[PDB]
RNA sequence: GUUAAAACUCUUCUCAUGCUGGAUUCGAAAUUAGGUGC
């Protein structure tokens, strides 16, 4: 049970359009999965062959919450923002920046900031599978958010560290959105290359918050 | 294999107008068409 800890810098800005008009303040781990899925698809790996399944544990992509100036990690309930325990920074809406292109109205979060990579492999076969794509993305670049082909959302890894997992026991604070059948609306997709099938898979669950026993886990539902 | 994928912030618009390198200062200072032969 190892990890892939990483500081990723946005070279180009990124955009993820949640419902009713809201945009993601940070890139989610579902996008870090999806992009690595395309990457493995073109790298001919068994990770690629498995990425169709959502319940695929082993390799789990926690969301990419941002790093503060104090070398630590921002934490989010009822607070559409991010705060850190050093209490130095509030990362929020101000980072959105509305872009009016030709006929296109959308918003993105600006670049120049740093985000976490944390892929908790449990079996070492998929650790080697993950090492190869980490040594790929270090070479070229990963594309998170919409408009990947236009160039939006390039992240360069500055630090590829193969760290080790010490599990957690609590009954804890959700870093992302659990899927318990609570009240948070969580929407995502299952775009299927070599089937020409796209489906928007919608779910409900818990917001990003207070949470209590087994907790055999914890990339929508993450907690620490 | 990312609420994916697709869509260029594009078109139109001359750093242009006004203002003279002008003003001061003499090519002059020195030197016998001289020497020879009714």
């Amino acid at each position: 049970m190892k990890e892939i800890k990483g500081i990723l810098e946005s070279i180009t800005g990124f955009s993820i359009p949640l419902d009713n008009g809201e945009y993601a303040l940070y890139p989610a781990g579902r996008h870090l999965r999806g992009a690595i899925g395309y990457i493995a698809f073109n790298l001919d790996l068994p990770i690629s062959s498995k990425f169709l399944d959502f319940d695929f544990d082993d390799i789990i992509f926690r969301d990419l919450l941002p790093i503060s100036k104090c070398g630590k990690i921002f934490y989010p309930k009822n607070s559409n923002s991010l705060k850190c325990p050093s209490c130095n920074e509030i990362y929020g809406s101000s980072v959105l920046r509305n872009i009016m292109a030709r006929g296109l109205s959308y918003k993105e979060v600006i670049e120049g900031k740093k985000y976490r990579l944390s892929i908790i492999v449990k079996d070492e076969k998929y650790l080697n599978e993950m090492e190869a794509i980490i040594r790929y993305i270090l070479s070229y670049g990963i594309y998170l958010g919409n408009k990947v082909s236009k160039g939006y959302g390039k992240f360069k890894i500055k630090e590829y560290s193969i760290v080790d997992i010490l599990p957690v026991k609590d009954s804890v604070l959700l870093l992302s959105d659990a899927i318990i059948d609570g009240e948070k609306d969580i929407v995502f997709s299952k775009k299927e290359i070599s089937s020409s099938k796209f489906e928007i898979i919608r779910k409900r669950g818990k917001a990003k918050d207070i949470i209590r026993n087994n907790h055999n886990g914890f990339g929508f539902g993450e907690i620490i």
